[PDB]
């Protein structure tokens, strides 16, 4: 942080107080700051319905709010709480956009099935009543010292009730409510039962027109939520640390400001509404009070009673120093060799804990959620660190295209992407981060699917060795649930090629679309057929007998289940049956 210390020191025109130095150690961390990634993120093609990042319009009446986050470090120190708390964090993020949380995805990258990570995800989600609908279970010793835990949350919001994530005008106030504040993160055992009440309370305040802007409390606590709300609106704030409901009544002002206590929300509102907010909160049995005032002048003044605690420009907190970037010029696509990840069955794994509410049960790729009898969305998470380990550019890019395939195979049309950038050290290796970010930019360009939201985790490393570069893609699609194909007794075909050439990818797509439209069932898996598919087929009472083609690590083939032979402008070979 030294280069950034002298910058802050230059900007404040003195050494900083103690309070400042803590404010800044949180807001300019790489986690809150994105110093190495914000230029590359500006380069991504984006979407955000009518302004709102992370919200993608589905059908002119509803939108899906969706985002993926990582909780890697927390999960390595304490698997169960780490993972349970990252669910509670991501759920809260989607809540703040006004969306009722409908689905969880956990993408996991472990040297073994770490039970505590599995159950922390399961227990928390079960207790807030938000089901887990899919995710990834990627096993290899390569992640032995750095488990990756990326949780994706989604939910539905009406377009006429989207909550803005910023202040708009002086005179507004900021309410904080939810659990009380204690000395957390200066792992807390999040509670699901508090969070459920937070959900209901927030949605009820939304329904009455009370929320004009909102932002969940995460990293940085009151500090981030409140600086960010006004900073986005180009406004300032006076924040009154004494109004924050305490769980430890004898905390110092800096600890109130920076605490990372769970289940807390910020709500921007009119002062006339705040007392209704406060009343829904307490009804739920939440804590809450009016904590800050939105002021015109871009300062961020923090009071405790009438004692000044800190005052700095709002924009100086909000904008961490941006690192240079490296331009990356992709080369030729390599001959990949197999990096082995262990066969697992995510079916069996999750069954010490808690069939889902999707159109077709989990286990076959992409999950479809029903909004209306004839309206839905799909969701899937994918990554290819096996390929990315040998070629970061190409292996990343292929995860994105294989995401489109999974989305198409279920009948759905891709709408957007949320992505989680999991990486080693970008000071030491700046080019591999660039290959990763440029692979995500180009694959969005090539496929036409824009990025709605994302997250980054850098400095994932063990004794100077980095993890495999691991970008997990969560893609969202639009599909009518009445047109979703169910497994039935049928013939099985390999459709497509055993290897990969970029310029045929679009012809694979066009072929998956034709077949899905005639009502075929399709699997787009990277080793074509998994244990999870074979076991989920048994649930329907169906046995699959096939001779799987030999395929390259990167390929362009899918399996098509059909009573007739596919008729497409791509290679088609019949390889077995499923039945009985
Ligand atoms: N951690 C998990 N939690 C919940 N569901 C999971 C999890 N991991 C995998 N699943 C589900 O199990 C099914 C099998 O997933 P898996 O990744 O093994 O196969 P795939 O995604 O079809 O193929 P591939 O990843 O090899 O391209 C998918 O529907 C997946 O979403
Ligand atoms: N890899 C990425 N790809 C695209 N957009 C990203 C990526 N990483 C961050 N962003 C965007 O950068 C902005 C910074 O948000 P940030 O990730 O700091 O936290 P948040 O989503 O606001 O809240 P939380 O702390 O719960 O994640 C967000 O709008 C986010 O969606
Ligand atoms: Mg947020
Ligand atoms: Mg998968």
């Amino acid at each position: 942080k030294l280069r950034y210390l002298n910058i802050l020191k230059e900007k404040l025109g003195r050494e900083p107080t103690f309070v400042e130095l803590q404010a800044f150690s949180v807001m300019w961390s790489e986690h809150c700051g994105y110093s190495h990634t914000k230029k590359y993120i500006r380069r991504l093609p984006k979407t955000g319905f009518e302004g709102n990042a992370g919200v993608v319009n589905l059908d002119d009446y509803y939108s899906v709010a969706f985002k993926i986050e990582s909780h890697n470090h927390p999960s390595a120190i304490e698997p169960y709480n780490g993972a349970a708390t990252g669910v509670g964090g991501i759920i809260r993020d989607v809540l703040a956009m006004g969306a009722r949380p409908t689905a969880i995805f956990d993408s996991l990258h472990m040297s073994r099935i770490i039970d505590g990570i599995i159950e922390g995800i399961a227990d928390y989600g079960n207790s807030i009543g938000v089901p887990t609908v899919g995710g990834e279970l990627r096993i290899s010793s390569l992640y032995a010292h750095n488990p990756l835990v990326n949780v994706l949350a989604a939910g539905v919001v009406r377009n006429d009730m989207l909550v803005d994530s910023k202040a708009s005008r002086p005179g507004q106030v900021i309410v904080i409510f939810g659990g009380a504040t204690g000395r957390d993160g200066i792992i807390q055992v999040g509670d699901p039962f508090a969070e459920k009440m937070l959900i209901e309370a927030f949605l009820e305040m939304v329904e009455e027109g009370l929320v004009e802007g909102a932002q969940d409390l995460g990293a940085g606590g009151v500090l981030s939520a409140t600086s960010e709300l006004v900073a986005k609106g180009n406004l300032g704030a006076i924040v009154h640390l004494d109004r924050v409901p305490l769980r430890e009544p004898d905390m110092e002002p800096w600890e109130i400001l920076i605490s990372e206590s769970q289940e807390r929300m910020a709500v921007v509102t009119s002062p006339q509404k705040a007392s209704r907010i406060l009343e829904i909160a307490r009804k739920h049995l939440l804590f809450g009070d009016v904590v800050a005032e939105v002021i015109e002048e871009p300062v961020y003044r923090v009071m405790y009673r009438n004692d000044l605690v800190m005052e700095v420009p709002v924009q100086l907190l909000a904008n961490a120093p941006e690192e240079d970037i490296v331009e990356y010029t992709p080369g030729k696509i390599p001959e990949f060799k197999r990096v082995e990840f262990e066969e697992v069955n995510a079916r069996e794994v999750f069954e010490q804990y808690d069939g889902t509410d999707t159109v077709v049960p989990p286990g076959f790729g992409a999950a479809v959620m029903r909004i209306k009898r004839d309206g839905g969305y799909s969701l899937v998470t994918h990554s290819r660190a096996d390929l990315a380990l040998q070629d970061t550019y190409w292996g990343t890019l292929i995860a994105v295209l294989e995401s489109v395939r999974k989305t198409l195979s279920v009948g759905a049309e891709p709408l957007a992407i949320t992505n989680c950038v999991n990486y080693g050290d970008p000071d030491v290796d700046p080019v591999g981060l660039s290959a990763m970010m440029t692979a995500l930019k180009n694959a969005c360009e090539f496929s036409g699917v824009p990025v709605a939201s994302g997250n980054a985790s850098l400095y994932n490393t063990y004794q100077g060795k980095p993890i495999p570069p691991t970008l997990v893609v969560g893609m969202l699609g639009k599909v009518n649930p009445q047109k979703v194909a169910k497994p039935k007794p049928s013939k099985v075909f390999a459709v497509g090629w055993n290897d990969f050439e970029l310029e045929r990818e679009k012809e694979l797509w066009r072929a998956i679309r034709k077949l899905s439209e005639e009502g075929a069932f399709i699997l787009s898996s990277s080793q074509l057929l998994t244990r999870t598919h074979v076991e989920t087929f048994r649930e329907y009472g169906l046995k699959i007998e096939v001779k799987l083609p030999e395929v390259r690590p990167a390929h362009q083939m899918v399996l098509v289940f059909s009573e007739r032979t596919p008729v497409v402008d791509v290679p088609v070979k019949e390889i077995g049956t499923l039945s009985r």
